[PDB]
């Protein structure tokens, strides 16, 4: 009784978050990033930011629902990439992950599929990894090491003025989404909103223990989001 946010409603919620926090670029979720290509996707966005900062053309392709001029403006302004990752345990490649996702979508079934969020905070030079199921993909200390290596590539790809290094944070210390099959999308957008309000958010440590109470507060958050996006344009990037 707090249902599944698909890629559509996650996208709209991100558009809405942009209008509150312009630094956030509302990256599309169709087709989404995966465990296999999220690094390439991020690198490619930051190379496009660098290009735009130099008045150069961009490479990486246009988002489907965004004009070229508007995308450039977003890339210029953005200080935060919300990368939504669609995962399933069975597929072993990008090609198979894509094929699996298309199969469950064309059946409208859920499966063992799951949303993760990686936040690239460019201002703070911080990678934040949020898994509402704690270790659905791999243990957190292993994700940490994998992301620290990634963080060193980003130091080369997107240097700071003073060689300040990208740091890594694993957000969830425990399973957050307790006894719920479907709430992973919503949790991702809740955590993102907390982070936009306060990048040093302790909101995950401050949760109620009671799983039901927790999911009621989330149901609140979800209704407030659904109200705010009701009138907002469909399949259409906000103008930066
Ligand atoms: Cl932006």
């Amino acid at each position: 009784l707090v249902p599944a946010w698909d890629s559509d409603i996650i996208f709209k919620c991100l558009c809405y978050f942009h209008t509150l926090y312009p630094g956030l670029i509302p990256l599309e979720t169709f087709p989404p990033a995966t465990i296999f290509n999220f690094k390439q996707k991020i690198i490619s966005i930051l190379e496009d930011k660098k290009a735009v900062l130099r008045g150069e053309p961009i490479k990486g392709p246009l988002p489907i629902c965004c004009s070229k001029e508007n995308y450039r403006r977003h890339l210029q302004r953005t200080t935060l990439l919300p990368v939504f990752m669609w995962y399933h345990p069975t597929p072993k490649t990008l090609s198979d992950t894509m094929q699996t996702m298309k199969q469950l979508a064309i059946k409208g079934s859920v499966g063992a599929s799951h949303w993760l969020l990686v936040i690239v905070d460019i201002q703070a030079r911080r990678l934040v990894y949020f898994d509402s199921l704690y270790n659905y993909v791999m243990p957190p200390e292993n994700m940490k090491k994998e992301l620290q290596s990634f963080a060193q590539q980003l130091d080369q790809v997107y240097p700071a003025y003073d060689s300040k290094k990208f740091s890594v944070k694993i957000a969830a210390k425990e399973v957050i989404q307790r006894g719920s099959g479907s709430s992973c999308g919503a949790w991702c957008c809740q955590f993102l909103h907390w982070y936009l309000k306060d990048p040093l958010t302790d909101a995950l440590n401050d949760l109620p223990v009671d799983s039901v109470e927790r999911h009621e507060n989330l149901a609140s958050f979800v209704q407030a989001c659904e109200a705010a996006v009701q009138d907002l344009p469909e399949l259409s990037w906000p103008e930066a």
